[PDB]
């Protein structure tokens, strides 16, 4: 929402509309478990750029799809609720309904949108709003994730282990419960023209505008973030199992 959402430059320069995302990146900046594990985008720093009468703060981070020729993108929103203690009351009826009619309250993960580039471009776009109808069960979420790995010619079963390995690293850090994250996503991307060796594939946690730093502030409500990651991992392992029958 804060920038035109589509990437073949090196960077994303994301505006700071509140303190939370920038406080989080600054806080994990020296923690090798966040920054050497490859589980969040490479953080270049917070920067001031001219805006209005003065300056606006931005986060400079890596563009995860830099130099991708045929990008495939899947965004999965993580947690058992997508509201937090600061959510506006006028948004709450909708947040409550979407959380309960999607897989969010049951699995702690929900479909958020997908793009597949199968040579016939324009790309095929799958709306985030599919989550309360077409992708509203574990079985249908599994089918759409399989579809992400369908490059238009075959299932890219060889990429799935990378994705599980990434989720393992996320699980290991989030077990420590230093942060609560609401409305954050795991972004899965790959270039369908990649080989394994080219390493044009990525799996990162993103969007930290509603992150709470538990050593600094109270946040009583639960995020269910670790429950969601565990469920998503379990779905990917099911997919590995299912892709052997091919
Ligand atoms: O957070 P998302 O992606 O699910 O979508 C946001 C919408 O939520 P929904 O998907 O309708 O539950 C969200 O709707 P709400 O008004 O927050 O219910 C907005 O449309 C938001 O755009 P912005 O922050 O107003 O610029 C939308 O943000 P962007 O998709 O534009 O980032
Ligand atoms: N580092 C990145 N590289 C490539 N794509 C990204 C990156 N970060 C975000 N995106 C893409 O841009 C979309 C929007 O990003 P994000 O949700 O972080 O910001 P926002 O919607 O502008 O603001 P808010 O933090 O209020 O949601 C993501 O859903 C994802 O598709
Ligand atoms: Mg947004
Ligand atoms: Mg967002």
């Amino acid at each position: 929402g804060s920038f035109t959402q589509q990437p073949d430059g090196q960077y994303l320069l994301k505006p700071c509309l509140s303190h939370r995302e920038r406080d989080f990146y600054l806080h994990i900046k020296d923690d090798k478990e966040w920054t050497g594990t490859g589980i969040i985008p490479k953080f270049y720093g917070v920067e001031l750029h001219e805006f209005g009468f003065g300056e606006l703060e931005f986060i400079r981070m890596e563009n995860l799809m830099y130099k991708y020729k045929r990008p495939f993108v899947l965004d999965l929103k993580i947690g058992t609720q997508t509201w937090d203690p600061e959510t506006a009351s006028s948004k709450m009826k909708k947040r409550l309904v979407v959380d309960s009619t999607s897989t969010t309250t049951s699995l702690g993960v929900r479909f958020s949108g997908m793009e597949r580039n199968i040579g016939e471009e324009k790309p095929i776009l799958y709306s985030r709003y599919l989550c309360t109808h077409e992708v509203n069960t574990r079985d249908s979420l599994k089918e759409y994730i399989k579809l992400f790995f369908n490059d238009g010619k075959k299932y890219r079963k060889e990429l799935v282990p990378y994705f599980i390995s990434q989720l393992d690293k996320m699980i290991e850090v989030m077990k420590k419960r230093e942060y609560k994250m609401f409305s954050s996503s795991v972004l899965f991307v790959y270039d369908s023209t990649t080989t394994l060796e080219d390493k044009k594939y990525n799996c990162k946690m993103i969007d930290f505008a509603h992150n709470w730093i538990l050593s600094e502030e109270e946040c009583t409500v639960e995020d269910g973030f670790l429950f969601g990651l565990n469920n998503l991992k379990s779905i990917l392992e099911d997919i590995e199992n299912e892709f052997k029958s091919l």
